């Protein structure tokens, strides 16, 4: 009956482990060691300038974030003089890094998280996975399953949510490996991804750096702290509420092709302290399963049309030949919307998300039963609507489904 009661308060703020729509890549074309790749990426940019804070972290020590970035640059400059470029780089345990590495309450839905989700559904001009990326099969797959995987892949291989998948897989792999290979060190860990242009060129991408703290992770739940430093062209002063947890530097200027001619835009560095655990880094390494999970949701839809029409409906589904249209607009957009929901469930995982997902499915089945044939549950759901952007956006969406 009643729409969900969304909490009131200041707008919700970004809480992902890395930047999503706001990320910026420094890239090298047709390039294997992350630190060497990062330096060559840094040396493609010439608009660096003396960094200063432009959006302070309200609760943190902003001079230390500034000092940490200047330390990163200074220590990368050192590596450029040591004879062979080493495989890894352990930061000096400066006072700013010791500080930064660490050695109720209601928020309202803000529009940025819907925007993030729309962005995750879009196509980029690069492919982020190989043609045989999806799946774990010991054996050759049957002909129909293959056809389905190939159709699905063509629709998501360039999708932005797939870039998020591989970005997350890379940085979680690197952090987890560093966590046992360099337990006592403040290791400098580049944030790298890899894609292939439409013309087939291989590109290596640098988003920024993380620095991990001490990581004596005896448990799955033991926490390793880190400082993330991420490039961006997003001016934080347009949506300051999004950036509550960040100190934001201006660190350069970049010359860009636009719908106008060439333009110069400031380049920013989003800095925050964060943490993660073994168990979260292991899930982060498994994000390719989002591809598999959303494929299987698509296969479900094909199997239902295929039993009803007593023929295999794979070609007629993906080619859009019973239904007379596709509400999202195209088969492609449906695949990418399913993918983005799955990826965002992983990026924004939480107990709030878990509680909302189960209790809201109960209210949905009940409400459909009422729709087709005509207190307590509401408290379990709304006990999860506190301050998480992804949960709040999903509750917003649920209320659309209640109005329709
Ligand atoms: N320090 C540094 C290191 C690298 Cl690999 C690239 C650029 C710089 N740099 C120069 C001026 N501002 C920053
Ligand atoms: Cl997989």
């Amino acid at each position: 009956p009643r729409p969900l009661r969304l909490p009131d308060g200041p707008p919700c703020s970004q809480r992902s482990k890395f930047l999503l729509m706001d990320a910026l890549k420094l890239s090298i074309e047709d390039p294997g060691i992350p630190l060497y790749d990062a330096i060559k990426c840094m040396r493609t940019f010439f608009g660096w300038k003396e960094p200063n804070v432009v959006k302070p972290h309200e609760k943190g020590i902003n001079p230390n974030y500034l000092l940490s970035w200047k330390q990163v640059l200074a220590e990368l400059q050192d590596i450029e003089n040591e004879e062979k470029i080493p495989r890894t780089k352990n930061m000096k345990k400066t006072s700013q890094l010791k500080w930064a590495l660490g050695e109720p309450e209601l928020r309202s839905l803000a529009s940025w998280i819907q925007n993030e989700f729309n962005k995750a559904c879009e196509l980029t001009d690069s492919s982020w996975i190989e043609l045989d990326e999806i799946g774990e099969d010991a054996a050759p797959i049957e002909h129909i399953a293959s056809m389905r995987r190939n159709y699905f892949t063509a629709e998501v291989s360039h999708c932005r949510a797939t870039e998020y998948i591989m970005k997350g897989v890379y940085i979680n792999t690197a952090l987890l490996n560093a966590s046992c290979a360099a337990m006592d060190d403040f290791q400098l860990i580049p944030m790298i991804s890899k894609c292939r242009t439409k013309e087939g060129r291989r590109k290596t991408n640098l988003y920024g750096f993380i620095i991990k703290g001490r990581s004596h992770l005896r448990n799955d739940t033991d926490v390793v702290n880190f400082v993330s430093m991420e490039f961006s062209l997003t001016d934080p002063r347009l949506e300051p509420h999004k950036w509550e947890k960040y100190c934001v530097l201006e660190v350069g200027d970049m010359l860009l092709r636009s719908a106008i001619g060439h333009v110069s835009r400031p380049m920013f560095l989003y800095v925050r302290t964060n943490g993660t655990s073994k168990i979260k880094m292991k899930w982060g390494m498994e994000m390719r399963r989002c591809l598999l999970q959303s494929l299987q949701q698509i296969e479900s839809m094909i199997e239902a049309e295929s039993s009803v029409k007593e023929k295999d409906m794979t070609k007629e589904f993906f080619e859009n030949k019973s239904p007379k249209g596709v509400e999202e607009g195209s088969i492609g957009k449906v695949c990418r919307t399913l993918l983005a929901k799955s990826v965002f469930n992983s990026l924004y995982a939480s107990p709030q998300l878990e509680g909302f997902s189960a209790e809201s499915r109960k209210l949905l089945l009940i409400v459909q039963a009422l729709r087709d044939n005509l207190g307590g549950l509401y408290e379990a759901i709304e006990e999860c609507l506190i301050n998480d952007p992804w949960v709040l956006l999903n509750a917003s969406w649920f209320n659309s489904f209640l109005t329709h």
